[PDB]
């Protein structure tokens, strides 16, 4: 019932709710057209959907670099709904994560999170991700448009 | 001034980075050049040049928050003899006038945190490293 899947287009729908639970969650605003663009992402673009059932999803962007001959790939989002929580969703999500990007001969993997989210940097700490180059932490910056 | 990079650059933009990296003592792959060559060629990417002495490199990706791209400054440079003149801000300047013609919904940009001068300079133009009263990281895995 909750095995991982790459989402269809089709799929656009349950990915769409599950996005909206997460900002729910966290209490931060939502577009519309979530539905329609995860659609048009998925049939068109350099970027994935992985499903666990409808509790779970991975959304992946891959993006060129001069480093590497293959694509530089971003978790841009990674949730699975609360209840469904510490029973080895989220692991299984991010190893079908490299999987699937490992088919793409991706370079790296980034994932940007937030300082407070301990509990999702302590899990990607033991899954092989580090906030740390050259012995710094590394940092995002944004500006919204 | 600062013009868009076309595939005739690619030499100019491989030197740039390859510059940046001995200075920072980071590793530089092989063929910086022919990949370039072919990124440039792309429509999901494009480099921002500073005569023969600075560059910006900014990637695209889609988002479901927008109809337009997420971009990213991957990489940002300005060769030491030419820093403080300007030409840093004018890069910057360059990539919110050029990603706006995208319509891209945000402008993201990763430093180590004990790059405080860089750090000072994206503050002072409009980039902000907090969300929700939090500060934003990035973790990775090299593959
Ligand atoms: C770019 C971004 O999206 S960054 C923000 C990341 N997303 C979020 O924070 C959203 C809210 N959180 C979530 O959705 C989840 O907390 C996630 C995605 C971070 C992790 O998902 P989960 O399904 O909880 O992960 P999973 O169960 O595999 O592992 C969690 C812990 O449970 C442990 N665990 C696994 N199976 C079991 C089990 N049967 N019994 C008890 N503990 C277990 C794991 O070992 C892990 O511990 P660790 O973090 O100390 O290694
Ligand atoms: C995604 C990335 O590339 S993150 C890493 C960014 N790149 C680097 O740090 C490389 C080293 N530095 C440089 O190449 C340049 O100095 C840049 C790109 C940071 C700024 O370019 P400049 O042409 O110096 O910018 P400009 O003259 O418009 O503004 C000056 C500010 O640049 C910053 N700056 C100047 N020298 C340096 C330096 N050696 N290292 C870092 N930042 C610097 C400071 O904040 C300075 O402001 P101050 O007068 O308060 O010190």
């Amino acid at each position: 019932t909750n095995e991982i899947r790459v989402a269809e287009v089709a799929d656009a729908g349950v990915v769409a709710k599950l996005l909206r639970d997460f900002n729910t969650e966290f209490d931060t605003p939502v577009p519309e057209g979530l539905e329609e663009r995860f659609a048009q992402i998925i049939a068109h673009d350099d970027a994935f959907v992985l499903l666990a059932g409808d509790i779970g999803f991975a959304y992946v962007t891959l993006r060129p670099s001069p480093y590497y001959d293959g694509p530089v790939a971003m978790l841009d989002e990674l949730y699975v709904a609360p209840a469904h929580r510490n029973r080895g969703v989220g692991t299984a999500l991010l190893q079908r994560v490299f999987e699937e990007i490992r088919k793409h001969s991706a370079g790296e993997l980034q994932i940007n999170v937030d300082e407070v989210d301990t509990d999702a940097r302590r899990f990607y700490e033991r899954h092989g991700l580090t906030n740390i180059e050259q012995g710094s932490r590394m940092l995002l910056y944004i500006r919204e448009l």
